[PDB]
């Protein structure tokens, strides 16, 4: 089939009868004339020129004595035309940023997706996200250097095991020019930026991760064009993956190619077990309002992805409502599997940041996404967006002084990781790191040195947030059926206390109760399904986070008397500015 022009096109190593090579390949339907040089070839176009086929389009050459290890860069005239230097598009790595040249090297060998990565990334499993930049997590103490691959692999990959994530989630690792795009304007798509070290070394981080459990989402951009290094533009002479606001031309079935191969690319050949692409929303707009060319394009991956590598999902942020992104394609289209859930994260923030006294007013922040959490599958994100360009952290979105902005902090945790949809959490945030995202430093963690503090609270509440999180499949198995959530209490806006069940498919009922202002409330009777003895399971106020410790302290048995329409009722405790997960004990 003609589906992976990167098992064929680029920089191989092939035989020819005992002498061994090279075997180079491009693509240009016009051009005339297109050679190869490099070191084994001393940078001059007339030693080596590349023979063209008429029929596919792609130039090229056999070399018996480039091996793998050497560097190298095109020479094409064009369209008319000029003198370029162009750079492999399928460079399987690249040159250091002296003149970013490319690299000869293979294809990496070839990952099978295990049948537990598969079970980790479908709709009923748990699943906890560490989003991480990887310029940025750690950096070297003495010099403010970047960690290795390798080094990763030492020790991001295990404190994100510890920490109780499923999913480790990379900004694109795409080479490119610049740290400030963060990987969101690449110009090798085809190779893990030489920042952290080889492609080789970027392959043992990810069988490291895939060795301690998790899985790997990677963020794909199929949809920002190079504008950068004159890469993947006029390229030819003409416009051949560039139109005719610098976008895409998803028209040939070979810049179709070019990207679905590349989804492909990192899915079979490193073992990545998501993909995630942002902001579909400039893509498809921006005939009609949109952009009917790319609506086909993703409507088409996320088919030949379900097919091929069949374990292996993606998810997509859309910015406006473009309905069903995560909903099969022969009707509704895009067909990703799940969708960041934006609006929810604008929701429960504008309700956080709210003063405590004034939340009695906006309780539909939190009510409203029942009404469309079935509409899509969800992922609550907490992301890299939503912490810098002056945003803030997430902890300083909260009112009051110091104890108030982290016991926010903790309840609004404690919700969100009740709450139905998938989770995702941006580094920093799980020991409320202070300063915005800064991508040319590491995080904060000089605020974990020394004693015990506020901030130790905060990040072992996320990693028992995690683990209570998987473990009871109440809390995850029913995320996108109705029956997985039920309200006990909606509609407490005066007391700003919502209380809400999660339950499993054996009918199993986990009651999450959130008190949202710092009221303490004691003896507060709400009606349950369930009756028996119950106890606190989570507490988001325990002294272990360097809350108050108030709490239900011990086993609590229900009661026969009525309340909102329910035969039998619990009557609980509910500590300050927290929520608190019960569960049933068996009798
Ligand atoms: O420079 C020689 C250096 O070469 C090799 O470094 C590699 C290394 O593998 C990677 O770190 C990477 O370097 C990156 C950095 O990771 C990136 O952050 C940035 O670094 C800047 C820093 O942000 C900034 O702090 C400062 O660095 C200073 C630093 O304060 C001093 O410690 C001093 O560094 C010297 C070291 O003490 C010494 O070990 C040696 O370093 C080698 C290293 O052995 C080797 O691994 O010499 C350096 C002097 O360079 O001075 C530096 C100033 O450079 O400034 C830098 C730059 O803005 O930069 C690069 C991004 O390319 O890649 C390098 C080389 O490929
Ligand atoms: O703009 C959206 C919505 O905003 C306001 O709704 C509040 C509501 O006031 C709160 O009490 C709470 O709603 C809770 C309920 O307490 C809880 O029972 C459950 O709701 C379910 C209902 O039991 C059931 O009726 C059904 O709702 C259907 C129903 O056929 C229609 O009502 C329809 O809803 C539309 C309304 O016609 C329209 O008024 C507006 O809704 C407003 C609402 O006016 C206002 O009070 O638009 C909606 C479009 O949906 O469709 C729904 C099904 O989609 O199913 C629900 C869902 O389980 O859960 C809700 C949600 O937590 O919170 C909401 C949101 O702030």
């Amino acid at each position: 089939t003609h589906l992976r022009p990167y098992e064929t096109l680029g920089a191989h190593a092939d035989t020819m009868d005992g002498v061994t090579g090279t075997r180079f390949s491009v693509w240009a339907p016009n051009a005339r004339r297109v050679s190869v040089v490099g070191q084994f070839n001393y940078w001059d176009g007339r030693r080596h020129p590349m023979r063209l086929r008429k029929e596919s389009g792609i130039w090229e050459l056999f070399i018996p004595g480039a091996h793998n290890g050497q560097l190298y860069k095109y020479e094409m005239i064009d369209a008319n035309g000029n003198l370029r230097l162009k750079s492999d598009p399928y460079a399987f790595e690249a040159q250091m940023r002296p003149e970013t040249a490319s690299l000869i090297c293979g294809l990496p060998e070839k990952v099978v997706q295990t049948e537990e990565r598969k079970k980790a990334n479908q709709f009923d499993a748990p699943i906890s996200i560490y989003e991480v930049h990887l310029g940025s997590w750690r950096r070297h103490t003495d010099n403010n250097f970047w960690l290795s691959y390798r080094e990763l692999a030492d020790q991001l990959v295990p404190y994100a095991k510890w920490m109780g994530f499923t999913h480790l989630e990379l900004l694109p690792i795409n080479e490119h020019p610049f740290d400030g795009s963060w990987g969101y304007q690449p110009t090798g798509l085809y190779a893990p930026t030489r920042r952290f070290g080889t492609r080789d070394d970027f392959r043992y981080f990810i069988d490291a991760a895939h060795a301690a459990g998790l899985n790997v989402i990677l963020d794909w951009v199929p949809g920002h064009f190079p504008t950068d290094d004159f890469a993947l533009a006029e390229f030819d002479g003409t416009n051949l993956y560039e139109h005719s606001t610098l976008i895409y031309n998803y028209g040939r079935r070979e810049v179709s190619n070019f990207l679905v191969g590349n989804a492909l690319y990192w899915i079979e050949r490193f073992g990545i077990d998501a993909l995630r692409v942002d902001a579909v929303a400039s893509m498809i707009y921006r005939g009609g309002r949109e952009n009917l060319e790319a609506i086909e394009f993703l409507r088409n991956t996320n088919r030949i992805l379900g097919e091929q590598v069949s374990g292996a999902v993606t998810m997509a942020e859309e910015s406006t409502d473009f309905p069903g992104v995560s909903r099969p394609q022969d009707m509704g289209g895009l067909g990703f599997w799940y969708k960041w859930n934006l609006g929810w994260m604008h929701d429960t923030l504008d309700y956080m940041k709210l003063d405590p006294v004034y939340r009695q007013y906006h309780h539909d922040k939190l009510t409203f996404g029942i009404l469309y959490n079935y509409t899509e599958n969800f992922v609550l994100p907490l992301s890299h967006d939503e912490v810098v360009h002056g945003k803030k952290s997430i902890l300083d979105r909260m009112p009051g002084d110091a104890w108030q902005k982290f016991a926010n902090l903790r309840a609004y945790y404690g919700w969100m990781w009740a709450f139905p949809g998938k989770k995702l959490l941006f580094m920093g945030n799980e020991f409320a790191q202070g300063r915005e995202w800064n991508h040319d430093a590491s995080l904060d963690w000089h605020l974990l040195e020394g004693g015990d503090n506020w901030h130790h609270g905060v990040q072992r509440l996320v990693r028992d947030l995690n683990l209570t999180y998987r473990h009871h499949k109440a809390m995850h198995e029913l995320d996108f059926d109705p029956y997985g959530f039920e309200w006990l209490v909606v509609d407490d806006k005066e007391r700003s206390v919502l209380i809400f069940v999660r339950r499993d498919k054996e009918g199993n009922e986990i009651i999450v109760a959130s008190n949202f202002t710092p009221v303490p409330r004691h003896d507060y009777r709400f009606g349950i399904n369930q009756p028996g003895k119950w106890r606190e399971i989570l507490n988001t106020d325990s002294m272990h986070y360097h809350g108050s410790n108030a709490g239900n302290g011990g086993t609590v048995h229900s009661d026969e008397i009525a309340s909102h329409g329910r035969q039998h009722s619990l009557s609980l405790t509910l500590p300050p500015l927290a929520t608190i997960w019960l569960v049933r004990e068996a009798e």
